[PDB]
C-alpha cells in the first residue's frame, strides 16, 4: 500500500502486464478477464 | 494508496498494461474485460 | 490515494493502458470494458 | 513471357511481394533493393 | 515461360515472396536484395 | 518452363518463399539475398 520505486524500476499489485520491448499479440479471443461476485 | 516513484519509474494497482516499445495486436475479439457484482 | 510521481515517471489506479511507442490493433472486435452491478 | 491466369489468381516474374490480409512492416532499414551492373 | 494458372492460383520464377493472412515483420535492416555483375 | 496449376495450387522456379497464415519475422540482419557474377 506504500510503495516506493526510483529511477527505472517497476511495481505493482494485483497487476497484468505483458511488460517487452517487441510484443505481438494474435488470433486470440480474451487477453484480460476479470469476475467479482 | 500511497506511491511515489521517482524519475523513470512505473507503479500501479489494480492495473492490467501493454507495455513496450512496439506493440501490435490483430485479430482479436476482446482485449480488457471487467466485471463486478 | 496520494500520488506522487516526479518527473519522467508513470502511475494508476484501476487504469487499462496500452503504452508504448510504435502502437498498432487492427481487426478487433473491443478493446476496453467494464461493468458494475 | 505468356502469363494467362484466369479468375482470381497470381503469377509474376522477378517479383518480390509482401502479399496478404493484414500486413505490417516496422522499424527496417530497407525493405527492397536491387542492383545491375 | 508459359504460365498458366486458372483461378484461385499462385506461380512465379524468380520469385521473393512473404505470402500469408496476417503478416508481421519487425527490426529488420534488410528485406529483400539482389545483386548482378 | 510451362506450368499448369489449376485452383488452389502453388508452383515455383528458383522461387524462395515464407507461406503460411499467421507469419511473423522479427529482429533479423537479412531476409533475403542473392549474388550473381
Amino acid at each position: 500500500r506504500e510503495m516506493h520505486g526510483k529511477n527505472w524500476s517497476k511495481l505493482c499489485k494485483d497487476c497484468q502486464v505483458i511488460d517487452g520491448r517487441n510484443v505481438t499479440v494474435t488470433d486470440v479471443d480474451i487477453v484480460f478477464s476479470k469476475i467479482k461476485g
